[PDB]
């Protein structure tokens, strides 16, 4: 499988911390929800570890015990390092704990996960490239997003997204420095199709699914997969209208941020400029014209001064530095590779390696790879001739869905999503 241990910290997941004040009732509610959730990791053969500095005094209302005998009492067959009972345990906020508990389990990095809530384990779970897993039941975030509010929330996640063998709906490769990735097939060649709700009455904004969905899908896929692995930035591409180019990144703006954090990522949500109004690809397809890439190429760019610091709207003051740099460029579904094949052109051109990730991959349509003949200038507009193309090979539909994988699958994982309870 790929999950085989859930690391836990104490602090504020376990036992509050910051506030003396969590009623009675929450934590004896968390209290049960995480013996369901442990029971739930056990009987689907993952560990549950505590990572921990100090054997605290814990007060119960039978009287006062050692964290580790409160831990074993409470939650029986977990596996507690706790620094100040073993020196052995290297110092949890550099990371390197992680790798102390990868080798005393025998277990590769990516094998586990981590959930805190403490400014130290987010660094702890970060600095040692493991998945971070928000706990905000004890203390709330609204900073960003990708966030799990309660226990069964990660079960949710760990049962519909981490223990399926295909992460991936179709995937393929060219070259060396191509890599494509979609979560889902999908018919969108209707003229009925669209991503976003018809109705602004609606509060799902998405037509399929909804954020919680996808960026607990893109977390999981990306990261057991290995593409999470040394990746610095994670960016949306742009809509055809200059006048509203932002449509996916602002609906998926605060979760995209929560799982760069937990990547130990940035997400530049305006890297990608559409500096004029482009030829809706969908529409052209929708009537019967020939898409060329070009309409792309020629109408975006890399932004020279992104939003730094989505807080504040400080921008970089000099172009991101993206060379040698590992970008996972997020598209909402992926036809025929031109919007993709331009994103990465730009970021190439800049130095970057490119993971071409979507949520849908468009049925029986194939993926022309492409390499620009004129140099890109990428920080700038650029004018590329239809013969200014090179047409090096193709990614193909069909010999790169993955086994099992179809448009109904992903309904009914979002049907298994949206009415997930704990498995009876
Ligand atoms: O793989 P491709 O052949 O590039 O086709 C997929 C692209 O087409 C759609 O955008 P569209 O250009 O229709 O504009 P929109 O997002 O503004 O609706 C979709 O959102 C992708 O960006
Ligand atoms: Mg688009």
């Amino acid at each position: 499988m790929y999950l085989k241990a859930v690391i836990f910290s104490i602090a504020d997941v376990v036992l509050p911390l910051t506030s003396n004040t969590q009623p009675q009732e929450l934590k004896s509610r968390i209290d049960s929800e995480l013996r369901k959730l442990f029971a739930f990791l056990s009987s689907k053969g993952i560990k549950v570890i505590f990572l921990t500095n100090k054997n605290r005094n814990v007060r119960t209302h039978d009287g006062i015990v050692t964290l580790d005998e409160y831990l074993k009492r409470k939650f029986p067959e977990s596996i507690h390092f706790c620094r100040e009972l073993d020196n052995n345990i290297p110092a949890k906020q550099t990371g390197k704990a992680i790798d102390f508990i990868m080798a005393a389990l025998e277990l590769k990095r990516n094998e586990m996960i981590y959930v805190g809530r403490s400014q130290e384990d987010l660094q702890a779970a970060t600095n040692g490239n493991t998945l971070f897993i928000n706990a905000t039941w004890y203390e709330p975030v609204t900073e960003y997003g990708f966030q799990f509010s309660e226990p069964k929330e990660i079960a949710r996640f760990i049962d519909v997204f981490c223990l399926r063998e295909q992460l991936w709906g179709w995937q393929g490769h060219f070259n060396e420095d191509v890599h494509y990735y979609a979560l889902a097939p999908f018919s969108t060649y209707v003229p009925e199709f669209t991503m976003y709700s018809a109705n602004a009455r609606d509060l799902a904004k998405l037509s399929v699914g909804s954020p919680d969905f996808w960026i607990r899908y893109l977390g999981a896929s990306i990261y057991f997969s290995g593409l999470s692995e040394g990746a610095s930035f994670i960016t949306t591409y742009v809509g055809h209208n200059a006048e509203d180019p932002y449509k996916l990144a602002n609906i998926m703006e605060h979760d995209l941020k929560g799982l760069a954090v937990s990547f130990k990522g940035k997400y530049l949500k305006d890297l990608f400029l559409r500096h004029t109004t482009a030829i809706k690809s969908q529409q052209a397809r929708i009537a019967k014209q020939e898409v060329n890439i070009t309409s792309q190429i020629n109408t975006v760019n890399l932004n020279p001064a992104p939003i730094k610091n989505l807080i504040t709207g400080e921008r970089y003051t000099n172009p991101p530095k993206l060379k040698g740099k590992k970008i996972l460029v997020i598209d909402d579904f992926c036809t025929e590779g031109n919007a993709h094949e331009t994103a990465r052109m730009y970021l190439k051109a800049a130095g970057a390696n490119v993971i071409n990730i979507s949520w849908l991959k468009t049925i029986n349509r194939d993926v022309s790879i492409c390499e620009p003949t004129r140099k890109i200038r990428p920080w700038e507009a650029n004018t590329l001739d239809v013969d200014d193309i090179n047409y090096v090979g193709t990614i193909g539909y069909a010999e790169n869905v993955t086994h099992g994988s179809a448009p109904q699958v992903l309904s009914e994982k979002i049907q298994q999503y949206d009415n997930w309870d704990w498995p009876q």
